[PDB]
This record gives structure tokens, sequence and C-alpha cells, in this order.
């Protein structure tokens, strides 16, 4: 399930959503942003979709996928993949594939540390956390200090974000999914330039440049956006997201 907007011979730029989001309110103003020039590929992860014929199984398994998605529709080459937390992690996994060759990658927000057992246990706090959004509760913490909302701004910032038809299974493995995920292990080198997106709020938004810097062929790019934290800069200024993809297609 992969919508396809924009210039369809347009260079290809690929914009993949997080566990709970949606794929038509994440990115609607990125799209109306680049339409004019790109051919936005916007997937759906799995079983996020008003009527969910199954779930997701594995970022590995998604990212086969989609590239069989892309396949489809004749692409061979994306120019940028902008994928924010799970969808980073996606994003990665198609740039170590090789079934489609990727230029650039965006990265915003990803975690790909791989908790093993623990995953479990953090998927279902972190479950129950994005629906209780729904609600106007907040996160507790110190998940909600460590994503950058200190400032209790974590229902404004995120509520907007979380898919309003979304179920507690199909979040969950979603989820699992994200936390499973484990790209040290994987011992993979990419060819695509990495640009990691950092909100400046995000107490650990760092952690994983290391691992991305090793597994890029290429330096890093870093942007840093302050007194933002997961996911702000998606969820309140899309337009410099877009403004940041034309930037670096050039």
């Amino acid at each position: 399930k992969l919508h396809r907007m924009g210039e369809p011979h347009g260079p290809k730029v690929l914009l993949i959503h997080g566990a709970g989001f949606y794929w038509q309110t994440c990115f609607a103003r990125i799209i109306r942003d680049l339409k004019d020039r790109y051919c936005l590929l916007i997937p759906e992860l799995e079983g996020h979709t008003a009527h969910p014929r199954e779930y997701m199984v594995s970022v590995e398994e998604t990212a086969g996928k989609l590239g069989e998605a892309l396949e489809e529709l004749r692409v061979d080459k994306v120019q940028a993949i902008y994928g924010v937390s799970l969808g980073a992690s996606v994003a990665v996994e198609m740039a170590i594939r090789g079934e489609i060759k990727v230029m650039n990658l965006l990265l915003d927000g990803g975690q790909y540390e791989g908790m093993g057992e623990m995953t479990e246990q953090y998927a279902n706090i972190m479950a129950d956390a994005f629906l209780n959004l729904l609600a106007g509760e907040h996160l507790p913490s110190p998940v909600k200090e460590n994503m950058g909302f200190a400032a209790n701004n974590d229902v404004e910032v995120l509520q907007p974000l979380i898919y309003e038809h979304i179920t507690r299974e199909a979040l969950l493995h979603a989820l699992l999914a994200a936390y499973r995920y484990d790209l040290k292990a994987k011992n993979a080198r990419v060819d695509a330039r990495v640009s990691v997106l950092i909100g400046g709020n995000e107490i650990y938004g760092a952690q994983f440049t290391p691992l991305l810097a090793e597994i890029s062929r290429h330096p890093l790019d870093i942007y840093e956006f302050p007194n933002r934290g997961h996911a702000e800069v998606l969820s309140k200024e899309p337009e410099k997201i877009s403004r940041l993809i034309r930037e670096i297609l050039n």
C-alpha cells in the first residue's frame, strides 16, 4: 500500500511514517511543498489504516515488501528517504538491502539499539502512552522528558500525529518491530549519504550518530533544531523538512 503523489517522472522521494502515525496526516504539508517537482511515494506501515488486514512483523519484512512495491512502479532508485521514528529504521534497512538504490537518507528520531527481550515491556508502555495522547493525557516520566517534552507540550505536539483510528494491536506490533530492530548486528554498509535530524530537547538525540557514521561509506551531515523534541519539527514545522529535502537534493 504505496501512495503516489506529485510529479510521477520527477525525482523520487520516499516518506516513511512512524509507529502510530498515518501516511496522510504525517506528510500533508511536505507533499504540498514538493509535489510541483518531486515524485512522492508514501507507504502505509502495516495495520496503519482504517480496516487493517494485517500487522507489522519486522522492519526487515516491511522494508522487503516496500522494495517490491517500488519495483512494481519500476522505481529502482530514490533520491531521498525521509523516515520518522520507526520509519527511519525502515529507511536504513532499505539502504542496506540494496534491491533499490538510495542516494540520501534523512533520519529523524531513529532508534536502532535492539532491545531483545525488553522489547515487549517497552512496546507495551509506549503503546499505552501514545493512545493516552488521544485522551490529551501526558506521556509518563521519564519518557516525556527523554523525548524532549519537559515543557508539557507533548500532547500539543504529538497528538496531531497519532492516527485517530489506530488500534492498539496494530500500534503494538509496529512498536515491537521498532524496538526489536538491531542495526549494529547487521555489520552493514550503506552507499547513501546520511543526514540526521535531531531536536535539541531530545536528551539522547545523538546516541545513534556514531553507529550511523560507521555504517555510511560517507561522512554524516547533522541538522540540529533547537528547542525541539521528538518529531516536533514534523508536527509543527513540516515546511522546514521540505526545505531541507530540496536543499540536500541540490
